């Protein structure tokens, strides 16, 4: 399509360019994944192959980890801080992906 409205998302706070729709991961057949903590708060997980523009904080962690097989590190915004979603790893096919809290993120128009 000509002038696509749907390609980034940015942090919601800042700006930070942070994914693309067309990096959408369908984890266990579908990108979103609706999650809660144990603190109680449900997360609308898109998961995405691949991001920028994050902070992963600290090392990895099993702990209550919504996806099977994979350790998590949180991800920030790198640039206000915003907490974002989480980063992946340890597991298989693929071994590292992102999961990002939706309503954290704007989407809009391309570069
Ligand atoms: O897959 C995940 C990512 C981390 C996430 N997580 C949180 O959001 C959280 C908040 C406070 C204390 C502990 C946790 C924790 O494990 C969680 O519960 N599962
Ligand atoms: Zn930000």
């Amino acid at each position: 399509v000509l002038a696509p409205g749907a390609s980034i998302f940015r942090c919601r706070q800042c700006g930070q360019t942070i994914s693309r729709r067309d990096w959408l991961l369908p984890m266990g057949g579908d990108h979103e994944h609706v999650v809660f903590n144990p603190a109680g708060m449900i997360f609308r997980v898109w998961c995405f192959s691949l991001a920028q523009g994050l902070r992963l904080i600290g090392a990895p962690s099993g702990e209550f980890s919504w996806f099977k097989g994979y350790d998590w590190t949180i991800a920030l915004c790198g640039q206000c801080g915003s907490h974002l979603g989480w980063h992946y790893e340890g597991g298989s096919q693929p071994q590292t992906f992102f999961g990002l809290i939706k309503d954290r993120l704007a989407e809009g128009p391309a570069d």
